């Protein structure tokens, strides 16, 4: 059974990183107790997903999100790199083209009380929850 120090040790592990790693099956395991542990601790999340091409960055979002508890839409796609965001306080949720060079997704979890996780997660692995 993993604590809250457990879990937000192994998320801090990905601290400022640009490029998620590739993580091995056993890895990824621990990474989605961790987040799905976390993510509790906190009133919602806000996601940015960057993607080397829209099927990608799609796949992402739409394995986060029912991960987390989240229902989400069709967005209309763009041709090269792509950024995806999804906002879960206010429902925001748009495809954009992406000239950035980061990959992976940045989980942004929130809450309005003190005590709840307010801590910006990742970059983690496009294919977490798949
Ligand atoms: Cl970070």
């Amino acid at each position: 059974n993993l604590t809250t120090a457990d879990a937000k040790k192994i998320l801090n592990k990905f601290n400022c990183l640009d490029i998620a790693p590739i993580l091995k099956p056993s890895e990824k395991e621990s990474v989605r107790r961790a987040l799905i542990l976390i993510t509790k601790l906190s009133d919602y999340q806000i996601l940015g997903i960057c993607a080397d091409t829209a099927d990608e960055g799609l796949l992402a979002m739409k394995t986060y999100s029912h991960a987390l508890g989240y229902e989400v839409p069709d967005l209309p796609v763009v041709e090269g790199p792509v950024y995806i965001k999804l906002n879960g306080k206010n429902g925001l949720c748009y495809l954009d083209s992406y000239a950035g060079h980061h990959r992976g997704v940045l989980v942004s979890c929130q809450s309005y009380y003190e005590g709840g996780i307010n801590e910006m997660y990742g970059h983690l692995p496009l294919d977490l929850f798949v």
